[PDB]
């Protein structure tokens, strides 16, 4: 099958992002500098039971507990998180949660080792009903990946959703690239601490506060919560959550400037609207070599109204759609071969260097070489589909 528009648009993106990773399904905050500390925004959705999303903003604060003097502050830049649930009990008293978390838009703490292990010790009232947690677990927190052990240890079953604690669970695993300074690493040996408010649609409010320290090569967080407000019929004080969606509801504007991008590759006379001729070079420059009928099929998935080309707000609206639903396994597959020009089965450094400028997007050498050694488990250099695969989940 010849790879779909969207599959194309995946690997641009995957590309943008120099990352063999799904670059769709995260949840992105932005950092800004102030007052030599940090404050995150973020805007985030609970799924509900009979579909539809109970919507959120956090507001955080992060301060170190280093002098001002010791600490090269960042710019302004976003960190996307994709948080899963990989175990639970039925009550919600044991969940282990798996974090991936990639700054975009790094440090070295010879005290932060590439596998750390960290304890936690979390202690708050929802709605004036008390309770402990506790946890354990490990990651990588120059390659982004954590695991947490959670238990509810007092208070428990919860008489409210545990999705709404999720984030009050670990920032010194952000994986932070050679251009942003870590804010977080750079602060041990003293770590840091965070205040975080998140305010949801129906009124519901969670305050929490959080000590990050280190204590002999593991890292202790001390976290205090305060939620109050929550409606008592609503869907968190009546376990009515099914999750965060690991997206953002409507795209936000560095979405819709991305796509705009994407859409200009095809846009080959700038006129606005795309022709079979205009996706059928960029198929074409993939190593396709599609006939009319199939180029007409590929626009017919986009084109709403029936004239036989594409607008932008067409172009975006399947975007739009595509970040609501998923990745599919087909979708891998066509974006294996597109990356891996020679079929051969293995996706080399040249073949990323010939679909980079196919796609308009330019990394470097080390930019090239990164996103295979991230992906390269068995050590030969190259990715293979079961690499792919495994990065793609
Ligand atoms: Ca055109
Ligand atoms: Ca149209
Ligand atoms: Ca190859
Ligand atoms: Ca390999």
């Amino acid at each position: 099958l010849i790879p779909s528009l969207t599959t194309v648009i995946l690997v641009k993106s995957m590309l943008r992002k120099r990352s063999f990773g799904n670059p769709f399904k995260y949840n992105t905050e932005t950092l800004y500098p102030a007052d030599g500390g940090l404050e995150g925004a973020c805007d985030m959705a609970l799924k509900l039971v009979g579909g539809g999303h109970l919507n959120c903003s956090l507001e955080t604060t992060y301060r170190s507990k280093k002098p001002a003097t010791n600490l090269k502050m960042p710019g302004v830049y976003n960190v996307d998180h994709r948080l899963e649930r990989i175990k639970e009990a039925d009550d919600e008293t044991y969940v282990e949660l798996h974090e991936v978390a990639v700054a975009r838009y790094g440090s070295v703490s010879e005290l932060i080792k590439e596998n750390m292990p960290m304890k936690l010790y979390m202690e708050g009232t929802v709605n004036n009903h008390h309770f402990k947690c506790t946890s354990e677990g490990e990651g990588k927190p120059y390659e982004g990946t954590q695991t947490m052990r959670i238990k509810v240890v007092e208070g428990g079953p919860l008489p409210f959703a545990f999705d709404i604690l999720a984030t009050s669970f670990s920032r010194t695993f952000i994986k932070h690239p050679p251009g942003i300074p870590d804010f977080f690493k750079q602060s041990f040996p003293e770590g840091f601490t965070w205040e975080r408010v998140t305010t949801y649609e129906d009124g519901g409010v969670l305050t929490a506060t959080q000590d990050t320290s280190l204590q002999d090569g593991c890292l202790i967080y001390n976290v205090k919560v305060r939620g109050m407000n929550f409606p008592a019929n609503g869907p968190v004080m009546q376990k009515k959550t099914l999750g965060w969606e690991a997206s953002n509801g409507q795209l936000t504007e560095e979405q819709i400037a991305e796509f705009k991008e994407a859409f200009s590759l095809f846009d080959k006379d700038g006129d606005g609207t795309i022709t079979t001729k205009e996706l059928g070079t960029v198929m074409r420059s993939l190593g396709q070599n599609p006939t009319e009928a199939e180029l007409q099929d590929m626009i017919n998935e986009v084109d709403a109204d029936g004239d036989g080309t594409f607008d932008f707000p067409e172009f975006l609206t399947m975007m739009a759609r595509k970040m609501s639903y998923r990745v599919t396994e087909e979708e891998i597959r066509e974006a294996f071969r597109v990356f891996d020009k020679d079929g051969n089965g293995y996706i080399g450094a040249a073949e990323l260097r010939h679909v980079m400028t196919d796609l308009g997007e330019k990394l470097t050498d080390e930019e090239v070489d990164e996103m295979i050694r991230v992906a390269d488990i068995d050590g030969d250099g190259q990715v293979n589909y079961e690499e792919f695969v495994q990065m793609m989940t």
